[PDB]
Parts: C-alpha cells; structure tokens; sequence
C-alpha cells in the first residue's frame, strides 16, 4: 500500500530555461508566431476543425514541395521517422535499394535499409562528395534497384547536391527517387514534380523554424502504386502509409482513427507554413543564398577555411568550416556558448572532429546572426588555447 | 524556372481555433501551466540544460510509474509508438507473444506483433471482459510465451483490469509482463515494481493533460537483459532502444545523437509531471475515483445505463455508457458538440456503435464537467430524435 518513489524535488521547482542563440544545424530559434500557437489550447484530435487545419497543412506541404501529389502528409515524428516511414513502406524485404552514402544521412538510410531486410548498395563517397550524375547512372544501372536515396542538403558535410534529371533518369530505369530535403527545404531551390522526385521528405525544425518532432512527406503516384500493391506488410504499424494516408484525407474513405496526431505541434507547423507562404519560396531561397554568401565572406576573413571547396556545392542552410589547426575544436564550441550564449556545432558521423557547422535557418538566416557568430568565433580564436 | 503551386490562400488567414470542452477519452484540455511552457523558446537539443530537463522528466516517469528501473525514458511518439517500441525491441521474429485482446488496444498489440513476425496468441474476450487470473495462468502455461501484453485501463471498453500477481506469476514462467497504462496512469493505482511489471508504457495526452505526441516507457532489468542480448536487430532504427537508452542517459556511455527530441513537447511533459508530483499520486487517484463515481450517479439518473456491470471494474478515467435504444448515437454526440461545445466520443474497435465514452482526465476530472456533460446529455436526450 506504500509508495516506493517520492515526488522528485527537481520537479517542484519551476521550469526555467536559458536564453540561447541557436546557430547550429538545427533545431533553430522560433519566431513569435510559432511560439504563440505553441501556447494554444487543445481541440479534438478528430474535430472537423482539426481536419481543416490538417488540410491547410497539406496544401502548405504541397506549396513548399511544389507538388500536387495527393499522397502528401505529416509524419508524427522527427526527420528520421519520415525517412524510416519512406523506407518501411517502399522496401519489401528483398527489394534492391541504392544509397548515396555522402554523409551521415546516407548512412542512416543504409542502417534502416539493412534493418528492414533490403539489398542496400552503399555508394560510399568521402565527406564532401556530391554524387556525379555520372556515378549515379552507373550505380543504378549496375544494381537495378527499385529505390534510390539521395540527400539534397547534406547537413553533415555542408554539401548541396544537384538533383536535376535524376528523376527523369530513375524513371527510365523504372526506379523511384527518394530525396532527403530536411536541411534544404525552404533554403535552396527544389521542385518535387518538375524534378520528378518520387518520395520527398523534410523535417519541421530546420528552415521552417517549427519545433522538432514532426516531419513532412509526399509520394508520387508511382510510389503510391508500389506501396498499395506490396505483398508484404510493413514492419511498422505506426508508420503504415495505408493507415496514415486515410486519416490524413488522402483516400476515398472517411478518416479512421489510427494514432493521435500531435495537435499542438500541428498548430505550430501550420503557422510555419503560413509564414513561408507569405514570404514566398523564391524570396526565402534568396535570403538563404545572400546570408550564406555573407557568412562565407566573414569566415574567410577570420583566417578560417570553408570545408567545401566549390561554392556552387555549398549548402546555404548549413555551413561547414574546417577546424583551425592548433585548436581543440571543442573549446571553440564551448567558448562560443560560454561567452556569447550562442550554439554552434561540430562534426557528425564522417565529418566528426574534422569540421564546425554553422546553420542559417528561416527567420534566423540573417546578416546580424552572421555578425554575432563571426564576432563570437573571432574572440574564441583569440583566447581558445 | 516557374512555380507550379501558388501559396495557399487558407494559409494566408490567421490561425483560429474553436473553444471546446474535451470530455472524451483524450486528448484532454490543457491547464495554464502546460499551455505556457508550450509557448516557450527553443534551447539546444543537446545543451546541458536540455539534458537536465530530460533527467527531471526521467525522475518524473519513475515517480508516476513507481519504479527505479534505470531504463526509463520518453518515446518521441504517440501512445502507439511506445507500444510499438516495446514490441519491436522485445520480440524477435519467432518469439512467442500472448495478448489479452480485451479491446482495440489488445488488437493493435496483435497487429504490431504479427507485423514484426511473432507467434502471437489472441486471448479474445468480448468488449467488457477483464481477463481472469484464471484465464491467464492457463493461456501462458499453454503457449510458453516470452511476452504477455495486458491493457490496464481499457479506454475502448471502459474496463479497469486487475494487475496484482500477474507479475509474480509471469516471472515464475520466465515470462516478462507488458502493461499499457496510457489511460490508467495518474487516474487509478499502479505500481510498476511492486507489481513486478516488466514493460510499462503510458502516453502524454490522457490523465497527465500534456499535448499528444510523446509517450512514457520503462523496462525492468529482465527486459533490459532480453533486449541487449537479442540476436536479431529491431526492424526499426527510430525506436531502437539501444540508441534511445544512450541518448536518454541510461548508459555508461556519453549521449550520442540519435534523433532530435521534441524539445518543446518535453517542456510541456516536464510540467505535467511537475503538476502530478505536487498534487501527489494518491490524491490524484482519489480525485479520479470520486469524479467517476459522481459521473456514474448522474448518468444512471438520466435513465442511462453504465456499460460495465461491475463497478470495481470501471475505469475511472474513461466511462462507457450503453447506447440509449431508439437513438442514433451519432446525433447525441453531434448535439453535445453542436449545442454545448463539448466533445464526447463513441465506440472504438469492438465497442463501435455499442457505446458512448466519457473521459475524466487530470485537471479535467471535476464535478463541474460531470455537471456540464450531464446537463448536455440530458438536453440531447430531450430533442435528439
Ligand atoms: C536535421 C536533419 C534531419 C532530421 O533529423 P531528426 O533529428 O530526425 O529530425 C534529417 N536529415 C537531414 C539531412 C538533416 O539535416
Ligand atoms: C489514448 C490511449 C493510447 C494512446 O494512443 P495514441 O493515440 O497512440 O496516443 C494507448 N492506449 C490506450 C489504452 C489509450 O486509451
């Protein structure tokens, strides 16, 4: 009858949070509109009003993806969860799957691919390598895979991958194209339909400035074919597209309960799509281009060296800087946080220990924050060791 | 170069939401403290401050679960996603899995079990059936399963399942116990450790009144054994416990990035655990008992008949009422919403069409809302057909 665990003393103090300027690869600081909807009251997860908001979010994804794919919806999970949803519904165990292992994203896409039992083919490329359209038409012709995965914005390495024709290509091989646009969406040009991409996904907490935990996905009719006619059943119920599609209104059938959508995160995601819709994709693209170029200038002035040699290959949203020799990078990062309240990051996966990563995302890709991060990284450079 | 999709006109209007009194099985209305943290700014998903909040959330789960299991953490997904996480790490394909199919929850637990390739054994019981400790010791002895699943609070049917000894039992069969306490946690007594439960999970949007999209989970050392020594790799990367455990600080090794936790939802979940810690589990349990009894009284007065005959079996958090003959239930539900701005629900799964469901959850389990829902359901009863 007696209680083993007593109420935690930490929980009896008020929730307090530090004020940080988040200039790493994400998540990023939230604009006022997005904090506001986050503080909103609940409505029924199946009210007609919730359905209306969901439908608006749908159009929002279609606008930012540039597509009319009826099979377009939010995944109730982080970026990873959309990637996993893409793979777990598309790949039968047995299917052949070709992955551009450019950075950690291609690796994760492999790890998942393996886990769901697939003939995965690692086109390994060193941290910084953007796959050649020449390397691709060889790789896929060679392995005749049902699916290719490619990272658009490689936030692990800072690479901006060209996408043109790969869609036209893959289609000729009866191959569907899967693109990770989590870091790239909103920050650089992308056209799901015109570039004939089959599965595009992005995440909430990058250029869109919504809080992390939701993600975005769209399937071309070809993918819709393959998924609705697979013999095997996806190893996941949570991520089962047939269920998700229906509840999200992509069917002929009335919405059936599947799982409880994250209502409040949807309010905030909605707003983030409203915001970029008001700005406009091209205006937003330009801002990210302009901010990144500015940031590049200042870093080079500091004596710092950009990690990606060719500028046309540089991801505007996440800039990667080689590590200043004679410096323990961790100090640099710590000094920025410790003295300026600013978050920047280091390497991830392949790029671990080899780079610093600086993000410029949505309402935060500004000349000012470029100034703040430069003036912070200058000071770091002065007294780090 | 030209843009197919134009910015959606719906997104160019401000986000507006109706004011609803949510008295169904969840999600429920949010208290002020929980709306406030929801409107908070972002911090680094890997800042020491985020780690501190996560650790406080951990204690919070340990307190509300009544456990010291080191393997205790939040799942970045709805209730379903915790259930799926439990199953996908515990069950090897081949393993024998025994499920109390009392309501839709047992069914979902089957569907998943099948999907991950398991020897699932459906102890079907009609909508309302609480498994007999007698039916259990037979079923599990018979099938020698590695895992049993049982719904604690059956929100599909309104049944409150007894749990005592099943833990002691299952252990004697070298069987791990898995309990769904999503609807029951905070609202009725439950003691993970004292009742020797092996895997307990709950969800954020029921009695805790946090927004939907996160969930809670804990593994006993026995489960921790089985999971860290399975030969096969879980069909999911997102839900892989080895990765999740590490990032959540349950390891000897420093936290490695896995996926981006939903920072803002964590703020809100934290607060919801702070709130129940201040109230206290027994005080909260009593409130739900008192409110439910009150609600029961009023429903019976209306001529309405409680769906679960024996009162000791009634889930305090979700009350189920048989459908008044001569009434199309959908009208009743609609009339409540249309005239009173109140949400109540109907059947789900097995109980579809056969019942109405009324939820009493956390700060919302109050005599007042019992009054409001009674006075709304009286009026409905007057002029429904
Ligand atoms: C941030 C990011 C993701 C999202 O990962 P989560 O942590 O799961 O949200 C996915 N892909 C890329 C390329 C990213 O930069
Ligand atoms: C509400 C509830 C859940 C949660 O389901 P999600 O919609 O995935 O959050 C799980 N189990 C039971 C018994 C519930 O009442």
């Amino acid at each position: 009858h007696k209680l083993l665990v007593t109420p935690p003393k930490a929980l009896l103090k008020p929730l307090s949070i530090p004020n940080q300027l988040l200039l790493g690869p994400g998540p990023s600081n939230l604009p006022p509109r997005i904090m506001a909807a986050g503080g909103l009251q609940m409505i029924g997860h199946m009210s007609k009003e919730m359905y209306q908001i969901m439908d608006e979010i749908k159009e929002g994804i279609q606008y930012v993806f540039q597509t009319r794919n009826p099979l377009t919806l939010v995944i109730s999970g982080s970026g990873h969860c959309a990637l996993e949803a893409a793979l777990v519904n598309v790949l039968e165990p047995g299917d052949s799957f070709l992955v551009g292992a450019n950075g950690i994203w291609g690796q994760r896409a492999v790890d998942i691919g393996e886990r769901i039992g697939a003939r995965v083919h690692p086109m390994t490329k060193d941290p910084g390598g953007h796959y050649t359209l020449q390397e691709v038409e060889e790789g896929l012709a060679q392995h005749k895979p049902v699916l290719l995965f490619l990272t658009h914005g490689e936030s692990s390495t800072g690479v901006l991958q060209p996408l043109d024709g790969f869609g036209e290509l893959c289609h000729r091989y009866k191959c569907l194209l899967l693109v990770d646009s989590v870091a790239s969406l909103g920050g650089t040009p992308l056209y799901m339909d015109r570039q004939g991409i089959d599965i595009l996904y992005s995440g909430s907490q990058k250029a869109l400035n919504a809080p992390p935990g939701t993600s975005l996905i769209s399937f071309s009719d070809k993918a819709k074919k393959k998924m609705y006619s697979r013999k095997t059943k996806p190893f996941s119920f949570y991520l089962d597209i047939k269920w998700l599609a229906n509840f999200w209104g992509c069917d002929d059938q009335p919405r059936m309960y599947h799982h409880t959508i994250p209502v409040i995160s949807l309010y905030s995601l909605r707003e983030s799509l409203a915001l970029i819709a008001e700005q406009g994709l091209e205006n937003s693209w330009r801002q990210h281009r302009e901010a990144a170029a500015y940031l590049h200038g200042r870093l080079q002035a500091l004596g710092l060296q950009l990690f990606v040699k060719d500028p046309a290959l540089r991801l505007p949203t996440v800039t990667t800087v080689a590590v200043p020799a004679g410096y323990d990078w961790r100090d640099i990062v710590s000094y920025v946080m410790d003295h300026f309240d600013i978050e920047i990051m280091g390497g991830l996966g392949p790029s671990t220990g080899k780079v610093l990563r600086i993000g410029l995302l949505g309402c935060n890709a500004t000349r000012e924050n470029v100034d703040r991060v430069t003036e912070a990284l200058r000071a770091a450079l002065q007294h780090c060791p």
